[PDB]
């Protein structure tokens, strides 16, 4: 597999709330039938676009199993990749303005 | 005047959330007549008591000005006190569980 590293894994309260999730969590984002809970405050410090509480619905052909991923790498978790998997997650990321992420997966490409 | 460091004003994700507040906050707290908007979140990283979300009344005898005091400390603002307002502050700080600031008071003391 391709190995994606996070540069957030070592940022005290983005490790805090990634043990908590979903304890605390102001966010529910819907991914077709699937649900997501986040801390909309995590999600404004890696892209303003996603900094919004409350439950929201994502529409643009994004998977729930690409939408997963990319919620991973913003907690900090490295994420770890089949072959055709790449192309899908960037543009997951390229459409939410996480800029750290579309970039990673650019690199490995 | 004493002045008392915060050690919370170089954590990224702190600092962004002091400069959104009252923006994204799902806590609400009530001393007397006076309301706190907060981040549960930013709560949790310094005191487990205070990392709950909603609107709840603080009531043992702390001041409206005390806890705005406590409360810009654990956003990473440095406090600046006259002399008879050091006690009541490491008292709120002992009752609340923000470790840090009750040593800060007692070695200002």
């Amino acid at each position: 597999p391709i190995r994606l590293p996070s540069p957030y894994g070592s940022d005290r309260l983005v490790q805090l709330a990634a043990r908590l999730r979903p304890a605390l969590c102001d966010t529910l984002i819907t991914v077709g039938s699937q649900e997501f809970p986040a801390h909309s405050l995590v999600l404004a410090g890696v892209s303003q676009q996603l900094g919004r509480r409350g439950q929201w619905a994502l529409g643009e052909g994004i998977s729930p199993s690409t939408f997963a991923q990319l919620l991973n790498f913003v907690y900090g978790e490295s994420v770890e990749l089949q072959p055709g998997e790449l192309r899908p997650l960037q543009e997951a990321a390229r459409a939410l303005g996480v800029q750290s992420l579309e970039e990673a997966c650019w690199r490995a490409r």
